[PDB]
C-alpha cells in the first residue's frame, strides 16, 4: 500500500518538519517554499522535481517566479498525504540542498 | 525602449484577449491558464519558457499542477505592462499551439 | 516481457523505417537524426523525452547541437532492440512532431 | 570584443585544464565528460547548463547517455575558442558541482 500508518505518518511529519515543511490546517498536505539565488537554479531544481515526478506518477502543485518555488504535496486520488508524498519530499529535499 | 506606447498597448491588448489572455483588473498584468493534456506536455512546454524567460532576461509568475499552467505576466522591475510582457505572451502561445 | 517476437520486430521496423529511422548495422540498434528549427525547440523536446525516458526507466544515447537532435535507442542491458526501444521511439515521434 | 588575448588564452587554459577540460588536438575547442550518479541529475544538469546556453546565445556539443554527459564547446562563428566558450565552461563547472 502507499498509505501511511498512523506511527509511519507521525514520523514523516516530525521529519518534514525538521526539512522546514509546514501541515496545511485545511487540507491533508504538505506544504514548504524554496528561495534559489536565481531562476537557472530553481527551475534546473524543478526539471529533476519534474523528472522525478513522472518516475512517480506523482506531481506537485506549484508555483514558481524567478528564484523562488512553492510546492504542496498531497495524494490528489486519495484526499489524503501519502507514502507518495513523503517520498517525493524527500526526494525534493535532496534536488534542492545540492543547489 | 521597452515601454509600449498607447497605441501599442491597445493593438496588444486586442491580440492578446484574442488568444486567450484577460487583464487583471488589479494590477497592470495579463493571466491565461493553459490546459494541455498531460505533464508530460506541460513540462516540455514550461522548459520552452523557461529557455526563452532566459534569453530575454524575463520571467513569468507560473503555477502547475498536472496538465494545467497558469501564467502571470507583468514587468516587475517597472510595475507595468512592457514589450517584454507582449513578446513572451507571443512566444508562450507558439510553445503552446505546437502542443 | 519487453523482448519483440519476430513479427512483432518485422512490423516495428517497418513503422519506424517509415517514420525515419534507421537500423544501425553494428548494433542491434536504432537510429534518427532531427532537425529542428532553433535550440529552443530542440531542448523543450529533448525535455520531453527525458520526462518520459525517466517515466520508463528507458533511456536514450542522444547528441545536440543547437537546432540538431541525433538519437540511438536499444536495450542496454539486453543487447538488443526490445519493446522499450519501439515505444520510446513512437513517444519521441509524437514530441518531434508537435515541433 | 569576446575575443581572447594571448594571456587571457594562456590563463584560461590554465583554469580548465585545473577544472578537468582537456584541449582536443584536431579544433580549437575544450572537452570534457561529466559523470553523474544517475539521469535525473545529468539531465537536471544539462537543463541549467541549456538555461545558460539560451541567455547567452552560446551552445554546447554535448553527447547524453544515463549519467554521463560528454561536453565539446568552441565558437562555432570565430573557428575558435573564446571568451564565450569559457565563461560558459565555468557556468557548467558551477552546475555539475552542486550536484
Amino acid at each position: 500500500t502507499h498509505r501511511l500508518t498512523a506511527e509511519e505518518r507521525n514520523q514523516a511529519i516530525l521529519d518534514l518538519k525538521a526539512a522546514g515543511w509546514s501541515e496545511l490546517s485545511e487540507r491533508d498536505a504538505i506544504y514548504k517554499e524554496f528561495s534559489f539565488h536565481n531562476f537557472n537554479q530553481a527551475f534546473g531544481f524543478m526539471s529533476r522535481v519534474a523528472l522525478q515526478a513522472e518516475k512517480m506518477n506523482h506531481h506537485p502543485e506549484w508555483f514558481n517566479v524567478y528564484n523562488k518555488v512553492q510546492i504542496t504535496l498531497t495524494s490528489h486520488d486519495c484526499g489524503e498525504l501519502t507514502k507518495k508524498d513523503v517520498k517525493l519530499a524527500k526526494f525534493i529535499e535532496k534536488a534542492a540542498a545540492s543547489v
